[PDB]
């Protein structure tokens, strides 16, 4: 769900899930889908095409458990919506870090994401 | 479409509408519905509501035509769909003019949408 996905954001960044990630560029968060800002953007991007494969699951509401093991998230739900929806929020929090160094706040409110061009499908 | 709703905007509240009206609230702009906070977001949720019941055209894309006239919205009716589309946009536009005066923009940029409680159903 929207907390463990917010929570994997905040461990693996240190940032404000929310405040950071919520509205930015034109993948990240609230809407839909549209051509990547930049390498975070991305990362929403593929993180919302993980999503998109999956069948019956609801990737806001479904809440499911996940651990630590020297210090990487451990997607260990039998229930197969619930070890997907962890396994695809655990590569954007990952991705997320991994690109922490080129983010970039003004990117942060896009209020123009309606006005993003178009994705390639997933 | 998106350009005559923003252009309704900017004709009645003088406000640019994407930076204003794009992430407010829990209803306007990008994303879906939430509970209101606001007089100016309960606008925007009564449009979003609005833009459900229509049949026969899309809100986002389908340009149609408006005459601003003694600062009046005349809306055309070459098609009926592209008609109520127009009245919506008006409707909030006018509201949302009406509500300018309690507009907070703490709301501006909200990050939080996916967390606002479950809308009225339309
Ligand atoms: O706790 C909530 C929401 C609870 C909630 C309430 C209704 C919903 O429909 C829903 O999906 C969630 O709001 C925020 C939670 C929050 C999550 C991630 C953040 O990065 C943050 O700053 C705040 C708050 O503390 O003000």
């Amino acid at each position: 769900s929207l907390f463990e996905l917010g929570k994997m954001i905040l461990q693996e960044t240190g940032k404000n899930p929310a405040k950071s990630y919520g509205v930015y560029g034109c993948n990240c968060g609230v809407g839909g889908r549209g051509k990547p800002k930049d390498a975070t953007d991305r990362c929403c991007y593929v993180h919302k095409c993980c999503y998109k494969k999956l069948t019956g699951c609801d990737p806001k509401k479904d809440r499911y458990s996940y651990s630590w093991k020297d210090k990487t998230i451990v997607c260990g739900e039998n229930n197969s919506c619930l070890k997907e929806l962890c396994e695809c929020d655990k590569a954007v929090a990952i991705c997320l870090r991994e690109n922490l160094d080129t983010y970039n706040k003004k990117y942060r409110y896009n209020y123009l994401k309606p006005f993003c061009k178009k994705a390639d499908p997933c």
